[PDB]
């Protein structure tokens, strides 16, 4: 599939100059992160990519830029002691800056070829590309991941709909927290609730709320049993190709959590994928689909309840569960027993609202939450409902 190696050929260009970036910032004295160029080349990236979804765009472009700083970094740790042979600095704006936007126009013309023809990603050619980049596992899952979204493209009317009833039908799972619970009162509670409610108030809508769970989720999307849905809903590729998704609200990846007494022989992806470690998970959405990708060696039990499957882990008769960094971190703190096992995410994930495949929902809906965002202290809610702002 040339399409495809031409395009992760082209990404590992693009990352090749960035020793020779690094070389000149180090000898000048400059910071590795310089936004305005980030700016200009986002800009006119999304204005040469208007057929494909500008939200993906923008990620996969912001990860091929944050993976060319971790290199970057790794550069000038090299370079303390060692230091650039300073006749060797090639230029950044005649030299080395010319040659990435010329690559960036090349990715572009890949990207519309690969999005036309439909070309199907192989997840295996992209990691024995890659492997050799000192990145780590979540910049390298977020560089495919963000791809993989960018190429996937049957609509419903559901604007229409809601302009006359005003009847928003919010699906929920209340199984997760922070996002959607109850309170020990009985209440729906959560950042979604709070949400989904701002939404609703802004666009004059009421709620009705529809219960869904994660293995009925896409059924019950596709009977058009709500409008939209909120739980902390990972935006992934197979949903987005029956489904659509709001802007991202939340930006993070798969972690492990496992008992503070064990945590010595549990602290490496290694060390947790063994035969002798239980790994328990929940039904139906992506931390199924991580552990079923991701382990070869460890037994996984199923556990259908999500409220009570941390209880397992407190108990002894699961080792560790993978699940959201922010899940992950909240449950470390409501259980002191429990701490999250791993340095640092595995993988990118990011939450979005799903929704009906209504393209002008999709753009209004889009336009409010990206406003909020700006506008609200989001940062509090998070926290408002157990989530250390960090
Ligand atoms: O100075 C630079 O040009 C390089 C490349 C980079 C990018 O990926 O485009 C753009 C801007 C900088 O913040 C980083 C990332 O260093
Ligand atoms: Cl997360
Ligand atoms: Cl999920």
């Amino acid at each position: 599939n040339h399409s495809e190696q031409t395009l992760y050929q082209l990404m590992s260009e693009r990352l090749a100059l960035m020793p020779e970036v690094a070389k000149y910032k180090w000898h000048h004295n400059l910071p590795i992160e310089d936004l305005a160029r980030e700016a200009m080349v986002l800009e006119r990236t999304v204005s040469r990519t208007t057929v494909l979804d500008p939200i993906h765009t923008k990620t996969f472009f912001g990860l091929q830029m944050t993976a060319a700083k971790a290199i970057q970094a790794n550069v000038f740790q090299s370079l303390t002691n060692t230091d650039v042979v300073a006749s060797d600095v090639r230029s950044l704006n005649d030299d080395l800056r010319p040659k990435l936007t010329l690559l960036g126009d090349q990715i572009i013309e890949q990207l519309l070829i690969s999005y036309q023809n439909g070309t199907p990603l192989n997840r295996a050619h992209f990691d024995a590309h890659f492997a050799h980049f000192e990145l780590n596992p979540q910049i390298k899952d977020g560089l495919f991941k963000s791809l993989e979204l960018v190429l996937t493209p049957d609509p419903r009317d559901t604007l229409a709909r809601l302009e006359k009833d005003k009847t928003l039908r919010v699906g929920v799972t209340l199984d997760y927290e922070p996002f959607s619970y109850q309170d020990n009162e009985g209440n729906r509670a959560g950042i979604d609730i709070e949400l989904a409610t701002a939404l609703a108030k802004e666009f004059g809508y009421r709620i009705v709320w529809v219960k869904t769970s994660w293995p009925t989720l896409m059924a019950d999307a596709e009977d058009n049993l709500f409008d939209i849905a909120l739980s902390g809903i990972s935006i992934t590729a197979q949903r987005q190709h029956r489904m659509m998704f709001s802007a991202p609200y939340h930006t993070g990846g798969k972690t492990a959590i496992g008992r503070c007494s064990s945590v010595d022989e549990l602290n490496t992806l290694a060390l947790i994928d063994r035969a002798e470690t239980r790994i328990i998970v929940n039904p139906g959405g992506t931390n199924e689909r991580f552990v079923r990708s991701a382990l070869t060696n460890a037994s996984i039990r199923i556990h259908p309840d999500n409220r009570t499957i941390f209880n397992e882990l407190v108990s002894g008769t699961a080792d560790a569960m993978f699940t959201d960094s922010i899940e992950a971190q909240l449950q470390a703190t409501k259980h002191p027993s429990l701490c999250v096992l791993l340095d640092q995410p595995l993988t990118f994930q990011q939450k979005g609202i799903l929704l009906q495949p209504d393209p002008e929902l999709k753009k209004r809906i889009d336009t409010w939450l990206l406003d909020y965002l700006s506008s609200h202290d989001v940062s509090a809610l998070f926290s408002k409902h157990g989530v250390d702002p960090d």
